[PDB]
């Protein structure tokens, strides 16, 4: 199986797998059963922004999600990712629907990783920023139902031509290049990601959510990972 | 009195004010008596690099110092700087000598502060990077004995024309513009600084050290802050 | 008198000072009579974005202005700014109204200047980015009628509480720190600026425009520089 | 055949293919016979730095090369790269030796490409920075004789364990991800690259040089491109 570290924006409460009884943001370390969660007052049909941060000195994976005119939600978990993830990874976004559904539209996505060594010329960095997505976005690996280019956006899950989200959908987008997240000479290592999203559902109960994730380089959508599994995990263990 | 948050590279052990019995790096919150320290294997005459990091989600002020071919030293302290510092600050470097002495030469200095709001256009930022210093560096406020331009460097404390550091010296350099470190709409705030330095002494016992500091905007060198007080504090309380 | 280099977004045609008979963008080198102009299909009440670019290798000052869903306008002028501007400058935004009027609202403003030397550690940089403006924006020098904080924006010229722009207004905002634009060791020097703006008028004929400008450090609004002079020049010479 | 745009640091004068009678820097558009050249006072065994710049408004490909304590060399050529290169490219470094030889050592390499659209959220960017190279640098495609990790450097051409450069060698390194260099909505597009290099030869006549290049995504070393062809071209046409 793949190795997954993720921040979930979980829109549907599956209480038998540890979700609280409301939409929430969570830190997922190798399991869909979040290590830490916080209540998320998700707004159907509104554009929100998520920020994810981590550094090797503090060893705390943190996330903040907000909408204009609203308070933020935040969640943090103390974890040494050097002990979870391999030295080289890919980074991505994932989303799913199940018997309940929503659009999982990404309007923008940025990422920066840095490794500062003890040499006088210390800094290695990777940065990418998408504020629009082309019909042929060659620097993204699209998996499952994910598509790019419709209204300049990344649609992680299936949407019909009239905007209607489809159930039982899963899709991911990964940046094309492998990312160096640990190095033997690095004295400070850090990563951050930001994405803006539009989750809209014609229903009172949207599902299932969007995640930012970091994985082994050859990661692929696990079998049967629609719905509550967010395209990230093969089961709910 | 001024309000000071600082990371000290303390080259001389003053044990009656809480210094350990060796050169060390420390986190100073409104006092020269560091809240946290770590042993620092300072290398007389070698160019080193210091990194300082903080963000408002984790509320941990951390620093790493290293030399090429050597292990790093690191120190961290949990502190909500929103409860210490004002909303607007200046940032700077400070150094001192006393009856023992050293050069306090800065070869480069960079700083980045960011405030990300809950608006869709979220980011405010300030960044500066000096890899050399002019004889007339108009975007730096020089205090005390600090000078710029000699060999393209910033000399925080007095050095003679032949390279000899002078005792009983104190000097600081602050970036000209005020820096916005907290804002009511910010959902993520962060700062980082890096500087490279050359501390050299003709003596077996160098003193007193270099600090990166954040202060009220009108901060000035306190009276009698040579030596163990690092140009930062009026006393050892 | 001050020394001014500016890119003008000129909303009102003053044909006796060389304006074409339509709104236009122009490169102004020490005179309001632009050295080069291009037609600008200004859209009353819509948010637009302007980009300004220059580097010391190509010695060409260029600007691009656009609105969503519209083609851009662009203008360029070959000029060695080393022969116009001093070594240290301030950078700013300026706007005016006269007997005709408009809002001159700035929603965001960013700037980056770089000096790369022939040393192995080559880069000096200054960068600032405002995507919102506080009621007390301490890193901006506000001149004339300019204010910050209303709806998080920078209003360069006077607007009443109900949104009504006032005539005979002039105002500027300059970044607090001096900016190093030329240095003897620099092998590549460059600057860029971007700003987003909302020019709205209740009238069919808005006036007078907005400019991004670079000036001597002590620059101030010239006397009688309302209207066609854009807050930049004391006369139309 | 591949499509190549390159900046050459040409260490050996091949006068029958248009080289001047000295080491030189050149702009190569689809041919090793540079469209523009400038004299380059190459220093055997010294670390130098090259900068390459281009933007879609000015349509001028420019390069600057320097060593510490020395004047720079610069070359520029007016060319609309939209008419040369495809929309998506890869970027890389190339070097060669022939019957004359040199080390072609890369100590650092950075690249930034930006596409700014007419949307209010305008910016797309890719940036990478290597100040060291790992024995397994997964985000680089190494071609021919190129290797990474020896002393933390990228060796484009073959070097023995004792530092001796080998003749008849060719090697390239390309960034793993495709790069978007033109887009239909982009109102400003730009790229820049910097690399630091050490060319050393035990001989009075080093050869053949190093190039920064942009190519079709599937570019590969052409047959027989050792020596004067710099790993870039299949012939001298
Ligand atoms: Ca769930
Ligand atoms: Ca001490
Ligand atoms: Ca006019
Ligand atoms: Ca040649
Ligand atoms: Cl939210
Ligand atoms: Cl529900
Ligand atoms: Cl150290
Ligand atoms: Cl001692
Ligand atoms: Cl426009
Ligand atoms: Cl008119
Ligand atoms: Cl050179
Ligand atoms: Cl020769
Ligand atoms: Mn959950
Ligand atoms: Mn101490
Ligand atoms: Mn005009
Ligand atoms: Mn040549
Ligand atoms: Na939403
Ligand atoms: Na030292
Ligand atoms: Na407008
Ligand atoms: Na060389």
């Amino acid at each position: 199986a793949d190795t997954i570290v993720a921040v979930e924006l979980d829109t549907y409460p599956n209480t038998d797998i540890g979700d609280p009884s409301y939409p929430h943001i969570g830190i997922d370390i190798k399991s869909v059963r979040s290590k830490k969660t916080a209540k998320w007052n998700m707004q159907n049909g509104k554009v929100g922004t998520a920020h994810i941060i981590y550094n090797s000195v503090d060893k705390r994976l943190s996330a903040v999600v907000s909408y204009p005119n609203a308070d933020s939600a935040t969640v943090s978990y103390d974890v040494d990712l050097d002990n979870v993830l391999p030295e080289w990874v890919r980074v991505g976004l994932s989303a799913s629907t199940g018997l309940y559904k929503e659009t999982n539209t990404i309007l923008s996505w940025s990422f920066t990783s840095k490794l500062k060594s003890n040499s006088t010329h210390e800094t290695n960095a990777l940065h990418f920023m998408f504020n629009q997505f082309s019909k042929d976005q060659k620097d993204l690996i699209l998996q499952g139902d994910a598509t790019t280019g419709t209204d300049g956006n990344l649609e992680l899950t299936r949407v019909s031509s009239n905007g209607s989200p489809q159930g039982s959908s899963v899709g991911r987008a990964l940046f094309y290049a492998p990312v160096h997240i640990w190095e033997s000479s690095a004295v400070v290592a850090s990563f951050e990601a930001t994405f803006t999203f539009l989750i809209k559902s014609p229903d009172s109960h949207p599902a299932d959510g969007i995640a930012f994730f970091i994985s082994n380089i050859d990661s692929s959508i696990p079998s049967g990972s629609t719905g509550r599994l967010l395209g990230l995990f093969p089961d709910a263990n």
